């Protein structure tokens, strides 16, 4: 008869144990009650499995051959058209998008392998809309374009912007419109160490290490400004990046 097969995206194929007459594998699997069948060159899981919703909607399910990758796609009646489309990867990193009425990319939701998530909504025809970042206590709102998303905090007269370039560079900066020189606060990224360092009246203050587990972390300079002191404190709410900014 058949094995199951685990897949990305909480999902599980049935395969045939043996070929058919052309060397084929029957497919089935069930996600959401929904059944999907399709057949496969390969014996491994690997193929291309298709349905129709109660409302007349296509779906596709595609595995990639090696098991690594699933796409779950829903069409229009005609198949056309996308209405859906959700994407686990093999770094089990999830993308969910929505489609328009006429199919173009209007809503995307990427989940990280942590669980963090990027909203992306309003999606325009120039790539351009409305993001927002989900982290671990907290999130971050700003603005989405073809070059970056742009994430903004405010706290006083300061901008904390947190740049994520099209190919997910992190580049951080920050403007104070105070024009006092005793209080103003600048600041300078170090891209190599994905830190921000502020500096106010020409002595660093803190640290802000954005780091590759999508946290941000603070640690303060001692009176002088020229060395570090204590060690870092993970932030877990908005409240207390905002008392960094302070």
């Amino acid at each position: 008869n058949s094995v199951s097969v685990d897949l990305p995206g909480s999902m599980k194929v049935l395969v045939s144990k043996s070929s058919n007459a052309d060397g084929k594998y029957d497919l089935i699997a069930t996600v959401d009650a929904l059944e999907l069948s399709g057949t496969s060159d390969k014996n491994n899981g690997s193929g291309v499995l298709e349905g129709v919703k109660a409302d007349a909607s296509k779906v596709k399910l595609t595995i990639s051959d090696d098991l690594g990758q699933t796409t779950l796609e829903v069409f229009k009646s005609d198949g056309s058209t996308l209405v859906s489309k959700k994407v686990t990867s093999k770094d089990k990193v999830l993308g969910d998008v929505k489609f328009n009425e006429k199919g173009e990319v209007s809503e995307k939701i990427i989940t990280r392998a942590d669980g963090t998530r990027l909203e992306y909504t309003g999606i325009k025809s120039d790539g351009s809309g409305k993001a927002k970042e989900v982290l671990k206590g907290y999130v971050l709102e700003g603005t989405l374009t073809a070059e970056k998303t742009t994430l903004v905090v405010k706290e006083g007269t300061v901008t904390l912007s947190k740049n994520i370039s099209k190919s997910g560079a992190v580049s951080v900066e920050l403007n104070d419109t105070d024009s006092s020189a005793a209080t103003k606060k600048t600041a300078a990224w170090n891209s190599g160490t994905s830190t921000l360092t502020i500096t106010v009246n020409s002595k660093k203050t803190k640290d802000l290490v954005f780091t590759s587990s999508n946290t941000i972390t603070v640690q303060q300079y001692d009176s002088n400004g020229t060395s570090l002191e204590g060690s870092a404190v993970e932030i877990t709410k908005l409240d207390e990046i905002k008392n960094a900014l302070k």
